[PDB]
């Protein structure tokens, strides 16, 4: 017979690129290592000079773009600042901090919805906006080595899931009915352009109340610059077309065809009209000229930006026009003039349309770029030239074409003055050049149009800056009109800003006054009508989620402050008796290292050696009178602690209950005499609920701690007790760690003591989860108050799917705040929601299936793609591109959006409860005939071998690792025990499936 | 009474910045954030045109430079990849894998053996590498959005921290003593130039025994270009100095003053003298020069690189040079001619000369850029001006001195062909040039001094590509004098493949023959001869590290690769009699959700639904005798189970003992107070006494954490005979549930599941307290510890609680056998440190936490302590300022020696136990000594997490400042330490001794 404990020579090779320490150093020559390089090649060659056609390349572009996998991890990085400055940095004073929160807890709606309300075009700001010269620019992780956080890609993120659940803006439930609102709503309102600032200021006016809004546009496509010029790979058009059904989701109208112009729509035409007020956001509708070019055509090869682009536009963006028309047709060399995103735009698009080659010309120097770093970023990787210290003095033109652009040097004096030098000169040959020196409004119709409103020193609209009132109080204006700024998300704050005192003018010519403070209202959906309350032992509570008898209970005042800030519920810190008065220790709470070293936001789990409250019961007992008396609906639950004793259990708890408690919580974690406490013991457990039942009539839930060997049994006994419930679980028993000196941690005192602690958090979840589920099982429709490792409604929908009803919190507000409780809500009422939506089956509560990906992009379709083991990287990532720009090619040649309805009620919390339990069982009800392997999908996979090493070591050996795609390959010795999928890196890279194979267990003998 | 529920008006006003969800959109003009965002910036304003004053500023610049915090989080997203691109790409073939695994698991000696191992410059390869285009130009995790890992820094951070414990090199342990090593190795070695490439060639032939080897150098300092040409604020020069000394140690001989040329030292005169080999690495001596320059002086504001850097470095760098030197006066505008890192840090280091302005010229485009992105960002974003397309034709030279440099235009045709327009010309204003075209080995004399050898076509020295010899056999060469790279990896890599060819020639001229495979030792130091075995209940472990009875054991074959890799001992999977034959189902191993959706490495738990092993027990007692047989000092350790019945035991147990194990593992997870026989001491105790009297050998019972007292069971056991615990086994839970109520394992068709157990980090702490209330409660009693280990770190924390030997399982499915390599070393150096009494302040390999700010050492100015002074906004422009006033201040004004052990190193015997001391009772724990926290503003990075923390989890006692946002704690603090343990930055918060007195808030007197 064979020798057992050795590879045969079929897994040996198998095994060959397992890793193995080596026990010398390695000879690689130079010459050698410079040939072997080019193989693995990630990123860019820095001797490479030309990058890959990108005719007819639309796809996107921006390297600020997030997948699920990578806006998690983002996410989770977030430190999720107080007054946070990337907010204070944020034109639209997006509340960043709670937006990311509900990424990192996987509520992608309730990030959504945050974003909207401060933004209407938070889809489109999330890809557009030069985050470095703004949010991404205060970012206080800029003081860290990994650096700031990618702020607009997080928003692109959950914007984009939101906009993939296809569900529709609301009017404010809190408004009176439609027709019970006072007639100055129904003022008619018309708004100039429909672009960000129009799209802004309507919407936010729509939220208001106001039904008769209508935004006039020129041409006979909306969305103004996010549509006519900015590229579709940059920023989708599809992007533009959900921003403004949202907004008509709210009644504004849109009339296109229509223009601000003499002789057509006036200011005197709208008031003889009858309306009431006016928003002008027309931008700079004409490109800014340059005398040297009169006369040039686009024949000759000769376009403004204004030309160019939108031309670009309407060829690359399906659904822009009703034309389908071609694509410029931009051959040899191309010269763009401009530093601002106008002509880094011009340049990247004119590589999209066939240009060999493209010089980006600067009349001052780099340093002097305008465009953020990110955009020109996009132009240098493409390979553009840029050409500084260049003005333009001639265009030389032959065979009816341009073939060469003369100019002249630039300088700065010791004055700070540019100069030119006529003597030095350069003559650059081109084919097409374009002009993108930026836009201005020149239209004489247009100004005129705009009578009587002033107009300043720069021929622009004058307007207060606090109001955006212009010189003729009902007139207002915002965006790029104005000239103060040039990004989308300030026009759409232009707008926003002007809609609240556009609505105080029209109010006042009503009569009506308006607060002093500001209040525009939020961003509304159906999904904020689902109903997330629950009642449970008598007890109604208005949403699960509550505050644990912990640090963050220290305090009444933090309770009512956590009540103010929307908790269902909240426990006391536990207290006792006066004569079991006692006084904590320092240092008591301390990270967990559960998850490595790892510090900042969403620690894994704290440890603690604090005791009960160290405030007394008649300070408790009082601030639950007061509490009660000011949050009647707040649930307000007692948690009380007594030595075992029947006379002291009695006694506390009927204090507690006069008090006005709504429930008691007994805390059974003081010692005794199983284990040392009480809890440990289901005998103490069932006499002290025996005691405390027939002192008070309020309901009581028994707190178990999950340091038993049966916990059932203890549930058990307090029911037989006469508990109304119980809370599962407390901590756990552990100790977090030791120095390398052997020293503890908390150390207490000069002796640097300590003593066994209780573990909190998400490391402990899976055993407060196997509690409860447990619980429920035996117990049936005894009451759960679940507690251990709730940290977002996702997690919290877990419990209650376990058969918990109520929520309770610690740990994940020691790591964060109160203000959690908004993500928690909006979160659990977004899960329940789409639970309804039969379109969304495929989905995992937020999370849509996952596709196939590289970097959170799409990977293409293309039948010369899928199965050509060609990875992202060397020789293969060229071969990936030619086949990629063939196809480009080859679709060049070749030449409505209804929101989902429920189908079904939306369930209420007590129609989960439970729902799992259903699932689980003993190990025998499971099937060992339905079996499964791994599966994994190239196309998805980064190459790190992650899958094959623990197969090798920690499996059965079962996956090829090629030598050289790096590509994995799951081969039929697989028997399914999941740990490949388990440790890869990717998102459901790995998936699992049903064994179509014979399977046949390995015995070895 | 007051309103007790209710902050009064100081808590109201300390509150004043906590976060609270707004229930409207904010109102804030465009002008208004305009206005507010500089306030808050952190990064660079790209509307600033002017650079930071940086005379005399030499400070690092790089921003790949990591500090511990940073260093750990880089290492631990590091995927550790099979048969790693990196790796490939990195010209000196460094286990990159292996380095930052252990970076990861804090042993940083033994990332810093490995990095040495393979590259004796390690820290200045660390620092100056071009890793876009070798290691990281490969890395995997390009392919995610958050990008590749920082190589170079973490390389530099490890190497960084070996140099601060001050740990000589030694010989190899291995090689025969110094006088039994045979006549060959004392042959005359010499090698010119003491550069990158005869500093790794000499270190080499060291390492492998030769005893008489000669650095000779032309100039008064050593180290080549890293000396006298990188940059200080690049390159440290106490770098090269601990780079030179390591090689020193080996007994490399230096002699400065020595030139290879023909009135000196020339080949003849070496072969003469007796010498039998030769290395040339003298490098590229001379600047390229352009014949326009010809005649301008240093006095007239014309250098060459070469003139230049040299002098930078000499008053950059102390200790460089014997005297003093001054910093060159550099005033006006400059212009740099290059491309490549020369040109570039020429420009860099103008500015440190004073320069006001500074233009990088270029004869191409900036596409044709030779130096790396990374350096050419270091000159960007100090403002210098690039100029492309520009080739030199004149310096105007007018009173002595340059006032100009006139150019001509260049540029590129059809087969890109390079032409100079002589019509179009530029007259640029300066002050001084230096030119930066590179270098060459010019000097006749010198070349004359390598007489026979060939030379080549580019007039460099000829060599083979793979051996590095010349055309005489005795001599070879390598680095830049070879011509074939410019990089210090590659020149250190060319000493290191001619060291191995080195050796065969002088062997062969010995008449000793060289095996065929190359055998180049690795790097050692005497933390490498600390003893780590451990004898535990009579058995001798090599180490104290083995595989748990799990996953890493599914066949013995694997196990068998774990001893080769050198793990001390392992673990079978747990097998039984024929007649208790199981089948698994899949899928049955997951990934733990302990630490949020964080996938890839790392993982902080799995949980399994694993049986028992489905091999034999004919196998594994086969398998047994096998591995014996074969690895006779690796203890094996066979794990069985049987129902509970006596004659099953002892039929097992005599059966595993048969075949050769050293002990056995009773496994007590077998249903028979809970439902499995380890949950009962009773059972416990029967079963362990049918063993006892069945076999001879120990054997150890394998305890349930899920017990109430684990203390009760692990007596039973001992009063059963039992020879010691292994402490513990999973812990019962649930990991999660899908948003749908389904679970993860999901079997079969109807997606059910059964309670598995939890492993890995996430149960660390409830292994922690079970091994030390056993080792409390049974003193003496052997304890195999198992439960969350993944490092040396984590391993000592266990002997420390009271166990012997420690088992892993966890670590292993999260990555490979290779780890044990790094748990050695780890622990070796953690044990070694511990006799370096200059290092007591350090916590094991982790020197103490200066104050920095993204890992970079905060100056020490005593205008910047307590000026309350943040890194951003207005306060980061008056940082600058006074630094920049200080380096001036600087300017006014014009030995290593190894650490010994001072007490014996401790074996594992001496540390076991060592943390019971600090464990007790709550009581025992001193309420007098009370702490509070203490933050040094000049570390931290302004979050509020703190802040946020003390106000919903704790006591309202920190202020934090609404214009600094910096936190101050106040005397309201209690010590609970939740600040400290949210704070993002290591050490910024830490917890001192209360000095004020302390009185507990008891809500009511
Ligand atoms: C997939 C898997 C299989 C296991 N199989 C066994 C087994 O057969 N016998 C046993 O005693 N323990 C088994 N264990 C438990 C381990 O030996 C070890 O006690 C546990 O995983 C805790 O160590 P760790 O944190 O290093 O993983 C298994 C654990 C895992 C994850």
């Amino acid at each position: 017979a064979p020798v057992l404990s050795k590879d045969v020579a079929d897994i040996e090779s198998i095994l060959a690129l397992n890793p193995r320490t080596q026990s010398h150093a390695a000879l690689h020559s130079t010459l050698a290592k410079k040939l072997d390089k080019k193989h693995w090649k990630r990123n860019p060659d820095k001797n490479c000079f030309h990058c890959e056609k990108l005719e007819n390349n639309f796809d996107d572009i921006k390297h600020t773009t997030l997948g699920e996998r990578g806006a998690l991890r983002e996410a989770m990085r977030c430190l999720k600042c107080a007054d946070a400055p990337c907010q204070k940095s944020c034109p639209t004073h997006l509340d960043i901090k709670s937006f990311i929160t509900s990424i990192s807890n996987k509520n992608y709606y309730g990030a959504a919805k945050m974003i909207f309300s401060d933004n209407p075009l938070g889809l489109t700001c999330g890809m557009v906006c030069p985050t470095s010269d703004l949010c991404v620019g205060g970012c206080n992780l800029y003081a860290t080595e990994e650096g700031s956080i990618n702020i607009g890609g997080l928003q692109q993120f959950a914007s984009e899931v939101f906009k993939a659940m296809n569900i529709p803006q609301i009017r404010n439930p809190c408004l009176p009915s439609q027709e019970k609102m006072p007639e100055a709503y129904s003022a008619k309102i018309a708004l100039l352009g429909a672009g960000p600032a129009s799209i802004s200021c309507a919407s936010f006016l729509a939220r208001l109340g106001y039904s008769d809004i209508t935004i006039f546009e020129k041409q006979e496509y909306v969305g103004g610059l996010s549509t006519s010029e900015i590229p579709q790979f940059r920023l989708p058009y599809d992007v533009v077309n959900f921003e403004i059904e949202l907004m008509k989701d709210l009644g504004v109208k849109i009339i296109c065809g229509k223009s601000l112009s003499e002789n057509e729509i006036t200011l005197n035409t709208l008031k003889e009209e009858g309306y009431k007020a006016a928003f002008i956001g027309i931008g700079l509708p004409e490109p800014k000229t340059d005398d040297i070019f009169q006369g040039l055509t686009q024949d000759q090869g000769f376009y403004t930006s204004k030309d160019f682009l939108p031309l670009v536009a309407k060829s690359s963006k399906a659904g822009m026009c009703a034309c389908h028309s071609p694509l410029p047709s931009i051959r040899g060399a191309v010269i763009v003039l401009g530093a601002g995103d106008t002509a880094f735009d011009c340049a990247t698009s004119a590589l999209r349309c066939g240009a060999r080659r493209v010089f980006l010309v600067f009349r001052k120097g780099f340093v002097n770029i305008r465009a953020v770093p990110e955009e020109v970023e996009l132009a240098k990787e493409e390979k553009c030239e840029f050409l500084p210290f260049l003005s333009p003095r001639k265009v030389i033109v032959k065979g009816g074409r341009i073939v060469a652009v003369q100019f002249v040097r630039t300088e700065q004096d010791e004055t700070g003055k540019w100069n030119e030098d006529e003597d030095q000169i350069v003559h650059l040959k081109a084919d097409v050049v374009i002009s993108a020196f930026g836009s201005v409004l020149r239209d004489p119709k247009v100004k005129e149009a705009l009578s009587p409103i002033k107009f300043n020193r720069w021929d622009l609209p004058e307007v207060d800056p606090e109001t955006m009132q212009t010189s003729e109080p009902w007139v207002f204006a915002g965006g790029d009109i104005v000239g103060m700024a040039n990004t989308t998300v300030e026009s759409v704050n232009d707008g926003k800003q002007a809609s609240w005192y556009i609505h105080k003018y029209i109010q006042a010519q009503y009569g009506a006054s308006v607060s002093a403070k500001p209040e525009l209202p939020l961003f509304y959906t159906p999904v904020d009508l689902v109903d997330i309350s629950v009642e449970m032992a008598g007890l109604k509570f208005i949403n699960p989620f509550g505050l644990a008898s912990a640090a963050p209970t220290t305090s009444s005042s933090m309770i009512r402050r956590a009540f103010e800030a929307g908790w269902g519920f909240a426990l006391t810190k536990t207290f006792s008796l006066d004569k079991d008065i006692v006084t904590n220790v320092s240092p008591r709470i301390v990270r967990g290292t559960t998850s490595g070293p790892m510090y900042g936001p969403g620690q894994s789990s704290f440890l603690n050696i604090e005791l009960i409250s160290e405030k007394t019961a008649a300070y408790w007992c009082q601030s639950v009178t007061e509490l009660k008396a000011d949050f009647p609906d707040n649930i307000v639950i007692a948690s009380i602690m007594c030595s075992y004793n029947k006379n002291d259990w009695m006694e506390l708890s009927r204090k507690a209950e006069a008090s006005g408690a709504d429930a008691l919580e007994l805390n059974l974690s003081c010692p005794h005499g199983m284990g040392l406490a009480c809890g440990q013991d289901p005998e103490l457990v069932r006499n002290i609920c025996r005691w405390v039942r027939q002192a008070v009539q309020i309901p009581f839930f028994a707190k178990l701690t999950p340091n038993v060997t049966d916990i059932v049994s203890i549930a058990r006994a307090a029911k037989e007790g006469g508990a109304d419930g119980v809370t599962a679980t407390n901590t756990v028993s552990g100790l977090m760690g030791l120095k390398a000196d052997g020293t503890p941690w908390p150390a207490v005192g000069a002796g640097k003591r300590t003593t066994y602690g209780g573990v909190s958090g998400t490391a402990i979840r899976p055993i407060a989860l196997r509690a409860v589920t447990t619980i429920a099982r035996a117990l049936p429709g005894f009451p759960i108050l679940a507690t251990g490792g709730i940290d977002s409604a996702e997690s919290g929908l877990q419990f209650l799917h376990s058969g918990a009803s109520v929520l309770q919190v610690c740990s994940a507000v020691q790591n964060q705040d109160f203000t959690v409780i908004q993500d928690y809500c909006t979160g659990l009422k977004a899960l329940l929601y789409l639970k309804s939506i039969e379109e969304l089956q495929g989905w995992d509560g937020q999370s849509p299936g996952t596709e196939s990906h590289q970097k959170g992009k799409p990977v293409p379709r293309i039948a010369e793609l899928m199965g050509k083991k060609l990875p992202n990287f060397g020789p293969y990532l060229e071969q990936r591109k030619k086949i990629i720009a063939e196809e480009k090619m080859r679709l060049k040649e070749q030449n409505e959006r209804k929101p989902f309805i429920p189908k079904k009620p939306i369930p209420a919390i007590k129609d989960v409860i439970g729902k799992a339990l259903q699932y689980l069982g003993t190990f025998g009800e499971l099937s060992n005939i339905e079996q499964v392997v791994a599966v994994i999908d190239e196309e998805m996979c980064i190459n790190c071998g992650k899958c094959y090493m623990t197969c090798n070591d920690s499996g059965y050996q079962a996956i090829q690792f090629d030598p050289e795609t790096h590509l994995p390959t799951v081969t039929d010795t697989c028997t399914g025990c999941t740990l490949c999928l388990s440790v890869c890196p990717i998102i459901d890279c790995i998936r699992m499936v049903s064994r179509t194979t014979p399977y046949e267990p390995k015995r070895g003998l």
